């Protein structure tokens, strides 16, 4: 038993909502929160810029220090932070950007970082402004993940379509 509600549950494993991640990461503080990053940990817009803006730039701050320490993460690579005032760890998960010409293929890749937690409010990776289809991340998702993950979707009509579509 955990704390998140209102989930519709899609497989064994796999639960969505209609949510904003950040409001529901302050509700719940989930031991992880994933982040769409990229991989110079810019936090710039989507749901990057968004959890940043609610731990009043420091995540930026952190991330800037560990950036200048180890150099750009790698396109479907992952590396943990700390999840500020939002949950106890930030999964900083970069999937690819199909508006920068990344590889979609590489979304597997990145879904795969979620199976080193046990549990997770997550939302779909490349989907939003990183310009993938999320029909094809939620398919991704599902087929990846084997931990327990609670997808936030904060577009409700994209919700909807993605409920009604699920195979
Ligand atoms: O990963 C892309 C998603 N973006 C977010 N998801 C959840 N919470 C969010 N807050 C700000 C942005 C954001 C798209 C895909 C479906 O819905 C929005
Ligand atoms: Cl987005």
């Amino acid at each position: 038993v955990n704390s998140f509600s209102g989930y519709l549950k899609l497989t064994d494993n796999v639960y969505i909502k209609n949510a904003d991640i950040v409001e529901e990461a302050k509700k719940v503080k989930p031991t992880v929160v994933v982040n769409a990053a990229n991989v110079y940990l810019k936090h710039g817009g989507g749901v990057a810029g968004a959890l940043n803006k609610a731990t009043n730039n420091a995540m930026q701050v952190e991330s800037d220090d560990y950036i200048a320490t180890n150099g750009p993460l790698k396109v479907g690579g992952s590396c943990v932070l700390s999840g500020h005032n939002l949950a106890k760890h930030c999964l900083h998960v970069v999937g690819p950007n199909v508006n920068k010409g990344e590889d979609i293929q590489l979304l597997k890749s990145a879904y795969e970082n979620f199976n080193q937690h046990e549990v997770l409010l997550a939302p779909l990776l490349s989907a939003g402004i990183f310009g993938a289809d999320p029909i094809h991340s939620l398919r991704v998702c599902v087929d990846t993940v084997r931990t327990n993950v609670y997808l936030a979707v904060f577009d409700k009509n994209l919700y909807d379509k993605l409920v009604s579509s699920f195979l």
